[PDB]
């Protein structure tokens, strides 16, 4: 039951990353037809089938494996929620300034990088560097600019928890 | 009982939210946030860890119904941590920050009944009010303005979540 469970957790992570990368692409091409919707539905359907399968088998499973499983699913559900939060925010952007392009590059980097020992920590440092850099930029010229910036900063908030979550799911 | 645990969790979210209001007006004073958040995080962890320990004896319909409320509670907890990361950067407490602090206190001390929407409506007027302020001249001012804007944004989701949690 360990290969089965690891394959499933691997596939869920891969689906989370797919939606994350869709988000990065939306920042750069807001109006391009994109796969966010389809990809989120696929991930939601896999989260549901995975949990339903686990519930079906509580009677016949080492409660040990059932625990490792449902606790891992809670992290995936948390990532799915953060994806939805990011999508809401990026779907509000009015413009793609250089800092938005940098954010998008950083989200791509996250989506494509396999987590190894130091990966979460590196990415968290890089995120902190982007927060400091966005904060230390020229003040906004207008209201539209002020708002676009605030959206980008709210993205960094969500991304910090995403990276904490991805690190947690790897530590185990 | 478990419905007990949902009332207690609701109380403990409100306690932390009140601590955030307290930090806005006294950003560098001792405020209970660390203690009350730990209490919240612990009750969240203990109560989930227990729910799964219990997986193979308790009913299914109820387990799902309980996890449903816990998902909202976890979202609120994350919003509280986000709000803390913002208000703890405050340089000073301008009049707008005082007003937000009073509204956050109002939210924290309200037993929710309906009320989700009166609160959401008050939050909207505050966003409109703040958005109609002249551009931030100073850096120190832009930074305070940014923090208050980020807070209003998240508090909207907090009120939407509390409404969800009530409507269960």
């Amino acid at each position: 039951n360990i290969h089965k469970i690891h394959e499933v957790q691997k596939k869920l992570q891969e689906e989370v990353s797919i939606v994350l990368i869709d988000i990065a692409d939306i920042i750069v091409n807001p109006k391009k037809e994109n796969g966010y919707s389809r990809d989120l539905y696929t991930l939601n359907s896999l989260i549901d089938s995975s949990i339903s399968e686990t519930y079906d088998n509580i009677n016949n499973t080492l409660l040990s494996d059932t625990r490792f499983f449902l606790e891992h699913m809670d992290i995936i559900k948390s990532q799915r929620d953060i994806l939805e939060n990011l999508y809401s925010y990026v779907s509000q952007l009015n413009s793609t300034p250089p800092q938005a392009h940098i954010l998008s590059a950083f989200i791509h980097k996250i989506g494509y990088t396999e987590f190894e020992a130091e990966t979460g920590n590196l990415l968290l440092e890089e995120l902190k560097r982007l927060m400091i850099s966005m904060k230390n930029q020229p003040l906004p010229v207008d209201r539209t600019e002020f708002e676009n910036r605030a959206i980008l900063f709210l993205c960094l908030t969500e991304l910090k928890q995403f990276l904490v979550n991805r690190k947690h799911a790897q530590m185990l």
